[PDB]
Order: structure tokens, then sequence, then C-alpha cells
């Protein structure tokens, strides 16, 4: 079993990284204090795993092992390892539905992480990337930005990765900028994901 | 068989650990604008707010944002808004959880300014917020310049005085009509707005509006701190 030490490793690596978010976040309390704003608090979290996909053929969503017997709600936000996945539409007792991201019914208000431009994405079917509102023609958005969650919606916590922009393309026709993001996280063959609730 | 148990509860762990270090981005960022708005050269009797702007008021012809502080916060109709660069506008409307905020450089905002050079007076009206602001016309014989740093005067109740607005970008004589026509580039930034501080004035309860020479010495104050 090779697999737990590699496990143990790719845990040990993160260490550097998890005491420079330590720094960042001591700070972050720190300035909110002396701005007069209330303090972040964690987020509580909860493991839960995909036992299966919705075999709907115009609907990206799977279904997971958790259900309002542990507290799951309509609207609650779902991220793996690397970003946001999506959000519960649907609660059983002991399992629920969650939309992903990449879905064309699916909406998400982010903000581009290096200069603040806030837009919704949508998605378009999991074949495709996630589409931006159409921008004016002079936005300095790029290829390789970095979009996370604005939380603008109330419904997802401010600052997770969502995707990164792909394409940047001026149609110059119509006089404005069209936009798509590849989602981050791994949207195919999932397995784990975490379940939030922010604070009370 | 707890090897495979134990790599199980590996995986979450590092799951969990994952999820945590997802922040580390727009945690550098936020920590970045907020140093930003702590560098405001505020006077001690002076309170102040962090605010965020969870809007742009769609709307070709005015320029407003939506805040996330309201009544309940102790925001008031008229109070300023600023950022550690200058004047953003003023809270326009009231609710309880929210406020609408209308920028300097819309067409419906003016502001009473002075020259920090030379404590000239004069009104710098917003031009819709593609353009600079638009002193009023002077006369002909006004030394005001290019480069030329404006602050608020406070001559209208609303703003503290001396805090920085704009600087001069154009002075132009039209000879025709006898009056010159100026300029003014606001030094806050008035695009992509995120955080800004809403202030509160000291108490001046029957003090008389300062003169122009208090203002200069207020405005050369908060300057020195920045
Ligand atoms: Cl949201
Ligand atoms: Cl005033």
């Amino acid at each position: 079993e090779l697999e737990n030490r590699a496990l143990r490793q790719e845990l040990l690596l993160k260490n550097s990284e998890l005491l420079m978010l330590g720094q960042y976040k001591q700070e972050n309390a720190r300035l909110r204090e002396l701005l007069g704003s209330p303090l972040r608090q964690d987020e509580q979290k909860m493991v839960t795993q995909v036992i299966s996909t919705v075999n709907d053929p115009y609907s990206d969503q799977v279904v997971i092992d958790k259900g309002s017997v542990n507290g799951v709600y309509e609207g609650q936000p779902v991220i793996s390892d690397k970003g946001v996945v999506g959000q519960v539409v649907a609660v059983a007792k002991l399992t629920s539905r969650v939309l992903l991201i990449c879905d064309a019914t699916h909406a998400l208000p982010i903000q581009v992480l290096r200069n603040d431009i806030r837009v919704i994405a949508a998605g378009n079917g999991c074949t495709d990337d996630l589409q931006l509102e159409h921008l004016p023609a002079n936005t300095d958005i790029r290829v390789g930005d970095v979009l996370v969650t604005s939380g603008l919606g109330g419904r997802f916590p401010e600052g997770y990765p969502v995707a990164v922009v792909s394409s940047v393309k001026l149609d110059t026709q119509r006089a404005y900028t069209v936009i798509q993001a590849r989602p981050t996280a791994g949207l195919q063959r999932l397995r784990y994901l975490l379940l939030l609730w922010g604070a009370d």
C-alpha cells in the first residue's frame, strides 16, 4: 500500500501553505477590527460522497449521501478540493441532488481575483465551459484570470475558486466582450465533496 | 482492515485542508484592499466604517452603487463615502440593511471644493463617470492650474474639510464667452468599487464654517499622514 505514504507526503507538503494561510487569516482579523467590521468566521463543513449521477440527459446533477437528517438545505453550496462544484437543489431525508455549476440552469455570481470585476457565470452544459455575461468592449479581463465566488447571491461564501477564464473574444459587430471560463474543480468522476454552512 | 481505513481518513483530511487553502487567493486580495482603506487620513474625532459595494445601479443615465450598510448601521442621507485616495460620493437613499450611493462623477452630483495651493473655492460637478469633474465657469482672471489639488471645503455641511477630491486636469480659456473652463480628475478610483469607508465627521454643533485658512491647514494635516 504505497497509497498510504503518498497521501502522507502530500499532506506534509501542504504545511507551508497552511502556515501562510494562518498568517493571512490573522492579518485579516486585525484589519477587520481596525476598520470596525465583524470578524470572519469559519464555515461548518461536512464530507459527503456522490452516490450516483442523475441519468437525465438534459440536466447535470449528482446524488449525494446526505439529507435533511444531516441538516442539508436547498441552495446549500457544495465544493471539492479544487473549487465550487454546485449547490443542493432537492433534499430527501438521507440523500440529496446537487446541481452542477456547468448545468445550463445554474448561475453563480463571481469576481475576478485580479481586479474585482463582478459578473454572473452561467452553465452551458457540462460539455462546455461556463459563460460569463457579456461585458463592455474595453473590459480588462484576461485568459488565465481566476474567478472566485462573490457571495452576492447570499448563497455561496465569498472567495472560493470557481473557474479560470479560458476565452476572451471581442464581438466587434455588437460591441461587447464574450468570455468563457473553465471550472477549476473536476466535475466528472466525483467522489468526496464538502457541504458548507455559514456560521450563525 | 485499518490500513485502507487509515487512507480514507487521510484523503478526507486532505480534502478538508485543500478546501482551507482554496481561500488563499481571496485572503491575499482582501487583505490588500483593506490595508489600502486603512491608509485613509482621518482625524481623531472622525469615525469610519467599512462597507462593500454590492452592485452598480444598472442605469445608463445615473452612476450609483448600492452598499451593504443601512439605517441599522447608522447610515444617514447625505453621508460621505470615501476611499483612502479621495471622496467617492455620498449616500442618497437609506434602507434598513443597504443604501444607495451617488458617485461624485454623476451629473447630478456637485460638491464644494477648495484649491490647496491658493484657497480658491468653487463647486466641482460630475459630468458622467466617463468624464472628469467640471468646475463651474470661472472668470478669465482665475489662477487655477493643471496639477492643482482640490479638497473638500465643507461649505455644504456634508463633507469633512480638506479631504482629497481631484487634481485639475485641464484649464482652458474660452475667449469668446469670456470665462475659464476647468476639468478635474478624481483622486479616488471610481471603477470596480469594492470596499469603501462610510465617514462620520467630528461634531461642530454651533461652530461656524471653516475658513479658507482652516481648510488649508486641515488638508495639509491629512496629506501629511499619506
Ligand atoms: Cl452567491
Ligand atoms: Cl460639503
